[PDB]
């Protein structure tokens, strides 16, 4: 009755880890654009 | 020994890296506001 509660917390913890991963890829990815707007801007003026 | 080993994974994942997902929710959301106000590089070029 005890191991039945021990497998659930085992799991959440994986699907923790799974879900804590997911905004470690979300932080770079605004980090990634901000980066390249350095570009963007000088593309789009050339535009106008 | 299954139940001492027992709290002291709870201790971390009922605790711990569900705050430390939250903890980072913080960086995500506080990055994506900076996103839009990096949008307001992009007003600078709707003002030429």
């Amino acid at each position: 009755r005890l191991e039945v509660e021990k497998d659930e917390l085992q799991a959440a913890l994986e699907e923790a880890e799974a879900a804590l991963e997911q905004e470690e890829n979300k932080v770079l990815r605004s980090q990634l654009e901000l980066s390249q707007v350095r570009q963007e801007i000088d593309r789009r003026i050339q535009e106008k």
